[PDB]
């Protein structure tokens, strides 16, 4: 059934950030399995417990991109998240109209394991005939970004979206004002923003720029959406500026704006993925399949120069996700001689980009880490540098390994990841039981600091401690005690 | 009488190649005038004669631009042009609709001088104001360059523009067909190209161009015209597209293409005139008037490190003649004891650049050219560097400097002159008489060739021969009796 797997979707699959295709933001030890329908149902029943302030703070996970900047997603407290997937799903008839949206190429719907939005879920068969169809004929292409849609999009607007704008301000109960108020109390009781990385949050994203590539469509223009990226196709210049007036026009009548940096028109024809990309895969070792394994193993000059070669062109170009890509292509075609060059050359890698960490699980088997100590150093070093740069992607990541691979961690960064705080850090920290008391400590400042917020920003910790019954149960409510009698666990065995 | 200025200006003024505002291409030593349109009746009238060739070849004299690239001015042979002109006098009230194009800058108008046609001649202020209001409300400029409009325009193509294309081919007499014969008779009977330089093939490219300019105006384009460049200001981008499309089917109906080389699109605002023209005035010494003639005398450093920076951005950006124009902004405000300084950098510039040659006749008289002959030697390496690049313009001016201030001249260039044959530097050192002999030999080789346009393209100097009684005429017709008899001279006194 399409209502039960998005229901299962929301809670099960999609609740963490997990809409990467290949490897996760979080990692795997981290999971929204075993939270089922029944026990959202369940939390949102409840209606014990007494609440100071208004709304439900989320954990905050700063995940790094290629640039190093800092990306914040978030996994909404499972009580506003429950209420909020509750009502998503009850009322997913009149929510269902995004996913007949041929606009919108990330959008939901029903994978084989079990999520709705994953992005770039579509092969390269299609992907390639979509933009060579789009792109024939037209000799102009337009990339505009929406600058806040995920950080200041109307959550009063969910309503403008679904009725029309004034429709919605006579009417002023509807499900659209209902949704307004759940995915308020996702955060903090706010009218502005929603969190990054559930997909409660990106079907309201959908819903309200729904509205808009239906009126973009009904004048006769050639687009694609991409969460918030805009890329038309024209056959003039000015049907480029006229679809960039109207789209700002519709942006605007929902509070949103263009990224007025970010927007570009360029000469079809371009390349149909960026231009790094094909130098990449231009100059890839592994670019060409030989049908037997033995010749498609890459010796150790051509991996190494490879990867000199993408460290050159993140450096010249910078377009994107460089390293990434590059290491994509050779990480799966290595040879036993060749794991240790590779491997420290990704240490080093992840070192200067955190990004880059998850990589380190593909070869973590193969080198031996016991050896001299000196991968111990090396991962430790890179837990400082996660700590000093407070990125949660990277230290989660090397916590994972380091908790999985039996590397011994130093009282020194123990105290930098207490000093940081990263939640999913600390999740891991508590899962060890190695640092139980500094872990009590810091969860006793939350506590005595009084503040429901703080609380709240820690819940996936709290939960964690009061589900091994390490601690007692921060809140007053009985959500923590119904996924606790439920077996809830979001750090679960194999 | 606008008749009898037209008729003055196409034969007295406008023969030659005399179109340029402060310097001419020629020296002032040659001038058309004395021969009035009374002698070209005459000449017209004149039957006599047996040519074994058709047509008549022209005078052709190279003229450096600032990119050191040659372009070929001509003067027409009297006899074709004197018919030429007489018939553009007689059917001028159905030529004069070239005056009335307000598309077109530089066309035909009454001038102070006796000129029909000069560029540039309009003042900055209606020139300001004119590229003001035409870029007003529109972001697009379009520069489209004719990429023959000299060399490969269709004489054929004259009715075609005056009555219509069709209705030319079915009247296949009318005025524009003789008007087709007599611009044929001008250039050797050649279908293909115009003489540039006198006004009557300006008339005939401003009556081509006139269809084209009239068949984009009545499609609401607002666009210049300046000879073969047009500059055309759009609101939007596919309006200059198809300014260009509609000029280029314009063009293609006249057996005429732009230039795809030169033609580009920029974004308004850009400069009124070009970015280098900017560059230099702001940083020119004399740039402020301060009303006493003292103040505004500038020193050695200022003038030197102005036309160093001159010589850099004519290096640099190249965008057309920086140095002539820097030279014309210092040449008037110099004082006594610059003017060795100056007249050394504007000598080495005119070795370099022979456009440049023309202002060392502004300072010709303060300099001592006697002194201890290095001057001289100056003026002969110059006349060498003519020699071998081939240039008419720096090689007669460099020959009137000489002729005019007693510079000698060694044979040995002497020999490189008479090698080059350029006709006005052989009529001048004709004019001189010293070199009598090598000028006898050089047109007993042309007259012992026997080629009709062998002697036409060095008519000028065979003519100048013959008025002054030092070779018999070599043509059989009574046009050079006729233009002896009444005085005709293109080397006269002051």
């Amino acid at each position: 059934d399409e209502k039960r797997h998005l229901y299962e979707a929301l809670l099960r699959h999609n609740y963490f950030p997990n809409q990467k295709g290949s490897i996760s933001e979080i990692p795997p030890c981290f999971s929204s399995r075993t939270f089922t329908p029944e026990i959202a149902e369940l939390i949102s029943s409840d209606t014990s417990g007494r609440r100071s302030l208004q709304g439900y703070d989320c954990v905050e996970y700063y995940a790094t991109r290629y640039n190093n900047f800092p990306r914040t997603l978030s996994i909404i407290h499972p009580k506003a998240y429950s209420k909020l997937a509750k009502h998503i799903h009850d009322n997913w008839e009149e929510i269902r109209f995004i996913k007949e949206n041929e606009n919108s190429m990330i959008k939901p719907d029903m994978h084989a394991d079990g999520r709705i939005i994953i992005m770039n879920y579509e092969d390269a068969e299609t992907k390639t005939i979509r933009e060579l169809n789009d792109g024939f004929g037209r000799r102009f292409k337009v990339n505009a970004d929406i600058s806040g849609c995920f950080t200041n999009i109307y959550s009063h607007s969910i309503p403008w979206a679904v009725i029309g704008v004034n429709n919605a301000k006579i009417a002023l109960k509807h499900w659209s004002d209902k949704l307004d108020y759940f995915q308020r109390q996702a955060k903090r009781n706010e009218t502005h923003g929603v969190p990054i990385g559930p997909a409660t949050s990106s079907i309201v994203c959908e819903i309200i720029l729904s509205a808009v590539d239906k009126r973009l469509r009904d004048d006769g223009f050639l687009f694609r959406r991409y969460i918030d990226d805009y890329t038309c196709y024209c056959k003039t210049h000015d049907d480029a500026k006229e679809f960039l007036h109207l789209l700002g026009m519709e942006l605007s009548k929902y509070k949103l704006s263009l990224n007025l940096h970010k927007t570009k028109i360029t000469n079809l024809p371009g390349t149909l993925n960026d231009n790094w990309v094909s130098l990449l895969n231009v100059n890839s070792p592994t670019k060409k399949r030989f049908t037997d394994q033995d010749l498609n193993k890459l010796s150790s000059s051509e991996v190494i120069n490879f990867l000199d070669y993408a460290v050159q062109l993140n450096t010249q170009v910078g377009g994107g996700s460089i390293l990434k890509y590059a290491i994509s292509l050779v990480i799966n075609n290595l040879d036993e001689y060749t794991i240790t060059q590779v491997y420290d050359y990704l240490l080093n890698l992840s070192w200067h980009y955190p990004m880059l960490i998850p990589y380190l699980g593909v070869l973590i088997e193969h080198v031996y880490l016991d050896d001299g100590d000196e991968y111990k150093n090396k991962f430790n070093e890179i837990l400082s540098m996660c700590a000093e740069n407070k990125c949660s992607d990277g230290m989660a990541w090397t916590l994972y390994f380091c908790i999985k691979n039996n590397i011994d961690i130093d009282d020194d960064v123990i105290e930098k990841i207490i000093c940081f705080g990263d939640c999913l850090s600390l999740c891991l920290l508590d899962s060890s039981d190695i640092y139980e008391e500094k872990i009590n400590n810091f969860v006793s400042d939350i506590i005595k600091l009084d503040y429901e917020y703080d609380i709240d920003r820690y819940w996936l910790l709290f939960y964690q401690r009061f589900f091994k019954d390490k601690a007692p149960s921060p809140y007053n409510d009985k959500c923590f005690d119904i996924m606790k009698g439920y077996g809830v666990d979001f750090m679960p065995d194999e």
